[PDB]
């Protein structure tokens, strides 16, 4: 509350001071937040790891649930869409790691190409 609005209370207070680096690290902050921001099919080999790391995992430990994310994600998949589909409709967990590691092995090897 007050102790955040203390918060921008030091910010402006920031701001009054040495304002042209508070300008240009700012600057600096867009700048670099902005041209390395990249998602170029990186969330793909992102969700491919995570997925079957975790698939895996409960695997070994011992699919309902996996297979209730395995919608939820391929939904945040937003081409995009069918293999979202793809995956969601081709089920047991050896079936599951199998075509999402032969998945990621070509996007391992599509993404090793660029």
């Amino acid at each position: 509350r007050q102790p955040w609005e203390y918060l921008q209370e030091l910010n402006n207070i920031l701001k009054t001071a040495y304002p042209l680096l508070a300008l240009s690290l700012e600057s600096l902050v867009a700048q670099i937040n902005d041209r390395f921001k990249s998602t170029t099919d990186e969330d793909l080999f992102r969700l491919i790891n995570v997925l079957l790391i975790d698939g895996t995992l409960n695997y070994n430990r011992l699919p309902e649930n996996t297979e209730k994310n395995l919608v939820k994600f391929s939904t945040t998949l937003l081409y995009i869409r069918p293999k979202f589909n793809a995956d969601f409709i081709d089920p047991d967990y050896e079936t599951y790691i199998k075509r999402l590691r032969y998945w990621r092995r070509r996007l391992e090897n599509k993404l090793d190409r660029a």
